């Protein structure tokens, strides 16, 4: 029985950490790519998380997958199409996704990712052809779809890059840019390719958004909102443990994306302790509820409202204002989000 049975706002989810498992065999078995199993059930169980690891675990798992998925026009217009049919299954009525299109490039990505031989798939094809999938999912499955590009903390080389294409494919489906990577590197933050791509951003209304604090490191999530000027922190539990600053961002109405399933298999989240996002709650923070990698947790957007709703004893009326902040906080031009906005309140009724 589902534990929030009406329309869901999510924004933070992975594309290359929510394909299907049958999609994957299908392209490892047409491009003659090795897989260490050929059945469902024991892919999902190689790259599925059925307890804790930690971060480098679990990016860990996109290595065995990658390769058939990366440098293949056909593959990646048909896991952004397959993205929306699956997300439309859960309840969302607006998703935004994400990923780094020099992961799913083959050709003018210095270093080359996943072993790749050199082909002719750039970067500027990966947008492209992810825009094609999510856009003609949009239209065959009913629910609004954006994307984020992501700068990857230990290559600011891409960055602007990222940023000349979010520029190049603003509203033709993507309206942000992502800071993911290992967030315990020193001083990642204030490379010059990342703190000019969100400069640069600023300038041409290319929203922000960045991955601190997730497994520590308050101070991370300081550089994220005052050097890069972030609207929304991925994850962020770790800001309570600096009090002064999750006050200020409490008080300027700081966006928190929480992955609850996310955090406690990737080890983020100490299960012996009570889940930042009981705080957040309790504050009455602007939060969302996100799914993060469903294919490497099993996951769906039901699995992290039967986690809150059981374990930390949210309410329907919390889960509906949370939406609805998540809703305030996406990246929509003015008019769409009025729309969206007007949407949950009326369901909602
Ligand atoms: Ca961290
Ligand atoms: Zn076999
Ligand atoms: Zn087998
Ligand atoms: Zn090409
Ligand atoms: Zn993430």
């Amino acid at each position: 029985t589902p534990a929030f049975n009406k329309p869901k706002v999510e924004l933070h989810v992975h594309l290359s950490g929510a394909i299907k498992p049958e999609t994957i065999l299908y392209f490892g078995k047409k491009r003659g790519i090795a897989l260490p199993a050929d059945t469902v059930e024991e892919l999902r169980n190689i790259i599925g998380m059925d307890k804790p690891l930690s971060q480098p675990g679990t990016l860990a798992k996109w290595d065995y997958y990658m390769p058939v998925i990366a440098g293949c026009r056909e593959a990646i217009k048909r896991i952004a199409y397959e993205f929306v049919e699956m997300k439309a299954k859960e309840g969302v009525v607006y998703v935004e996704v994400r990923y780094s299109p020099h992961l799913l490039a083959n050709s003018k990505v210095d270093p080359m990712p996943w072993n790749q031989t050199e082909g002719d798939v750039t970067p500027d094809d990966v947008v492209d052809l992810v825009n094609q999938g999510l856009h003609e999912g949009e239209q065959a499955f009913g629910i609004k779809v954006r994307s984020i590009l992501c700068c990857m903390r230990h290559q600011p080389s891409w960055s602007l890059e990222v940023l000349e294409l979010c520029k190049k494919y603003n509203q033709k489906t993507v309206v942000a840019m992502d800071l993911i990577g290992d967030e315990t590197i020193e001083g990642s933050s204030l490379f010059p390719g990342h703190v000019e791509a969100y400069e640069g951003a600023v300038k041409n209304g290319i929203h922000r958004t960045v991955h601190a604090g997730e497994f520590g490191s308050p101070e991370v999530v300081r550089e994220a909102v005052d050097i890069l000027k972030t609207e929304r922190v991925g994850h962020g539990y770790h800001t309570i443990e600096d009090e002064a600053l999750y006050n200020r961002l409490l008080k300027e109405n700081m966006h928190f994306e929480v992955c609850p399933w996310s955090s406690y298999l990737t080890g983020a989240w100490d299960p012996k302790t009570t889940h930042a996002v009981v705080r957040f709650k309790n504050d009455k923070a602007n939060y969302s509820l996100n799914t993060d990698a469903p294919l490497e947790f099993k996951s769906t957007l039901d699995t992290d409202y039967q986690m809150t709703k059981k374990d930390m004893g949210f309410t329907e009326e919390e889960f509906k204002r949370l939406n609805i902040n998540a809703a305030k906080s996406s990246f929509l031009p003015e008019e769409e989000k009025k729309e969206l906005l007007e949407r949950l309140y009326r369901e909602y009724q």
